RNA sequence: GGCCCGGGGCGGUUCGAUUCCGCCCUGGGCCACCA
């Protein structure tokens, strides 16, 4: 086991074989030649026009070239129009930019409208880059296609892949640059090592500077922050990673992680253990799109844990999961449950004026003094965690993100023990509390 | 839909709020959905 022999298995692992490389040209035939009958313009681009797809995730992106004269509406309209006539079967749904998905002859696809610039300046479609990265990267990319499935293979199995809402990740492209720039997955991973949340990789200048925030600027966008979307923690994670993997070579870095399994009776125990304050916000998956629901999850969790810590119940840490039908708000606390009364801090015996207003005040216990200013017993309204929560989560869902507040504005409960390790769960739980194994 | 920056109106809470919890208008960026 030394790096260079475990990336010689790896390999194994990220390369596709020889069928499913065959399934994909044999259906981008189809695509050209469908789309010729209908007399369209259109370029392949992606990871499969550059053969650096992921093995076992062959998918076909095909961009529709339209003229930066046409309304927003003209692509939408064609663009779909052409896509269900193309695909053998189509999924439309998408969260601003429309296009369509489906399959051909066995294959992903992705059917993409967007208006053919020159030059990717001021791009009028949130997609507009897209067939410059691959003009730019058609040239250098080549030779060098398997150290991109490396590291893709590599952030994959760590679950920091996807650069969309869900992962907040490594997107394919932004691989590509790091490969281009770096040279090989090895260099990466072994100059990743020294990455910090100000790293500035500018592919374009072949420079890596300092700045004000993790950003890789894309060869066609000089403003453009291709690893814009990639959190801090996943980054931390990402280098962290790299550390490890030149530490001790395993190609179970490759290996997607355990599958996790456990039983709902080991986390009963290792709560009570923890004499913790386990519970979840349960409610009704509003019926969007990933990419509005997880930023919207993240929100509510938020605001939620941001009330449980200034109403001191000590919260550790939360997490959301969304089932097809539910969405779950997951918390632990330090506090089970708190007392009735607490001290408000009044003013300073100085100055009467706020004093008398201070005192004035319908109180249970009257106020004391202690060092200089006065002090009040006032009394709690709830005492434990989730009294808190049904409270705030029932006056204040408005702030809970668009959809999901309103979600939860028309249903959500409150689930503790017992009855909280039934529910689909006990994956991030688990993984939350970092009970390992 | 979410994040960031800024106008302008408010309710609530607090001895005391631009400054804490929130609500309406509104302007400008960026992000995810393709890459």
């Amino acid at each position: 086991m030394k790096v260079e022999e475990i990336l010689e298995k790896a390999l194994e692992l990220v390369i596709p074989d020889e069928e499913e490389v065959r399934k994909g040209r044999e259906a981008e035939e189809e695509l050209r030649r469908r789309l010729d009958e209908l007399g369209v313009e259109y370029v392949f681009v992606g990871s499969y026009a550059r053969n650096t797809w992921l093995k076992g995730s062959l998918e076909i992106d095909v961009f529709l070239l339209f003229p930066e004269e046409f309304s927003k509406e003209e692509l939408r309209e064609r663009g779909l129009e052409i896509g269900k006539a193309v695909l053998d079967s189509y999924e439309i749904r998408y969260a601003e930019h429309p296009y369509v998905h489906g399959v051909v002859k066995g294959v992903e696809v992705d059917v993409v409208p967007c208006y053919k610039l020159k030059e990717p300046k001021n791009i009028k479609s949130a997609v507009d880059r897209t067939p410059f990265h691959h003009k730019w990267l058609e040239g250098r990319i080549k030779g060098k296609e398997n150290e991109v499935r490396l590291l893709k293979g590599f952030l994959k199995a760590n679950g920091i892949y996807g650069a969309e809402y869900k992962v907040r990740g490594f997107s394919g492209y932004l691989c590509e640059l790091l490969i281009v720039f770096y040279g090989s997955f090895l260099e990466t991973v072994k100059n990743a090592r020294r990455w910090t949340r100000r790293t500035v990789i500018d592919v374009a200048k072949g420079e890596v500077r300092k700045g004000e925030e993790f950003f890789v600027v894309d060869p066609v966008d000089e403003k453009r922050n291709v690893a814009a979307n990639l959190s801090l923690d996943n980054l931390a994670r990402f280098v962290h990673l790299c550390r490890e993997f030149m530490e001790a070579p395993s190609l179970g870095f490759f290996k997607p992680k355990h599958p996790l399994e456990i039983e709902p009776e080991r986390l009963r125990k290792i709560v009570e253990e923890r004499g913790t304050a386990v519970f979840a916000v349960k409610f009704r998956k509003p019926d969007i799109v990933d990419d509005n629901l997880y930023p919207q999850l993240e929100r509510a969790s938020r605001k939620i844990f941001e009330f449980l810590e200034r109403e001191n119940f000590m919260p550790l840490r939360s997490a959301f999961k969304a089932s097809e039908e539910f969405c779950y708000l997951l918390f632990e606390c330090q506090i089970k449950e708190i007392s009735r009364v607490f001290r408000r801090m009044g003013p300073q015996f100085e100055d009467e004026r706020n004093v008398k207003k201070f005192l004035s005040r319908n109180r249970a216990f009257r106020p004391f003094i202690e060092n200089g200013r006065w002090w009040a017993f006032e009394m709690r309204k709830f005492t434990t965690p989730e009294e808190g929560v049904r409270s705030y989560a029932s006056t204040h869902w408005h702030t809970l993100g668009k959809n999901v507040g309103e979600s939860i504005r028309e249903y959500f409960e409150i689930i503790s023990g017992e009855k909280l390790f039934k529910e689909p769960v006990t994956a991030e739980l688990c993984e939350m509390m970092g009970v390992k194994d």
